[PDB]
């Protein structure tokens, strides 16, 4: 059962994803104030008629998104190899993988106390409910919550997150990428930094097929990333629905 040590680069990968998780993820949540305001419809009987006319939550959770997108094409430009990749592979990747480097990294605010995404007071607690007010269906937002509730009690180590969330963007099987041999060799390289990890800083029990458990949870993702496309498109037919969203949120998620 080798356990071969982290070599240098591996450590310094490690560093730089920890370095630009901490200048891309602000775990006081201190500019959510700068959003169009959350507000909350009484729709205790989840009407899809009610939720679909007022999208009470969509400017705000969009603009939530929207600002997560820009943090993660931050994040990325920072993960080693990632500016080796042309643009043209860079922006497929980017959008491609959006929505589930949002579902990740949001794990950070996801807490088990009331199966909510806490971000400061109640203004900004966001529940199942307000998904439902953005205007998505229990389709997504079940397996959304399991799969937190999954990923937590994975008791990841911050490392090990950064390392998920880079191995998630940089995918050589997603439509329209060019070059896959080099994000494949770039994905390896972050791929082997966590198999390595695992193996000599990860202690029992928690390491047990831990590599693989991650890995099925990215494949969790994708099903959660069609998920989500289905419900947004439907969600874009809603008249008016543009001006709830944000330019960058349309380009990413838009047919
Ligand atoms: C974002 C982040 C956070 C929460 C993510 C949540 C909670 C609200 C509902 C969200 C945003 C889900 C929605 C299904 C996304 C709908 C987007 C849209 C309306 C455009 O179709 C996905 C992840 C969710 C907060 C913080 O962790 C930063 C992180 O970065």
């Amino acid at each position: 059962s080798l356990r071969p040590k982290l070599s240098e680069e591996q450590q310094r990968i490690i560093a730089i994803l920890l370095d630009a998780h901490h200048k891309t993820y602000d775990p006081t949540y201190s500019d959510f104030c700068q959003f169009r305001p959350p507000v909350r419809v009484n729709d205790g009987g989840g009407s899809v008629t009610l939720e679909l006319s007022q999208l009470s939550m969509l400017p705000h959770l969009a603009d939530l998104v929207s600002y997560s997108i820009q943090k993660v094409i931050g994040f990325a430009k920072m993960i080693p190899g990632f500016r080796d990749l042309t643009s043209e592979d860079q922006i497929v990747l980017l959008k491609s993988s959006a929505i589930e480097v949002i579902m990740l990294r949001s794990n950070e605010s996801f807490t088990m106390d009331d199966m909510s995404w806490t971000c400061g007071n109640q203004d900004y607690k966001y529940r199942v409910s307000d998904v439902t007010k953005a205007g998505h269906s229990l389709e997504l937002i079940e397996p959304l919550i399991k799969f937190q509730v999954g990923l937590k009690k994975l008791n990841l180590h911050e490392e090990e997150h950064v390392l998920l969330m880079a191995i998630c963007i940089v995918s050589p099987d997603r439509p329209g990428v060019q070059d896959a041999a080099l994000i494949e060799a770039i994905q390896d390289r972050l791929s082997n930094t966590l198999q390595t990890y695992i193996r000599c800083r990860h202690p029992p029990p928690g390491s047990h097929l831990l590599y693989a458990k991650m890995i099925q949870k990215l494949a969790d993702l994708r099903s959660l990333n069609e998920e989500h496309s289905k419900q947004y498109r439907c969600l874009s037919f809603q008249p008016e629905c543009s001006m709830k969203l944000t330019p960058l949120v349309l380009e990413v998620f838009g047919n």
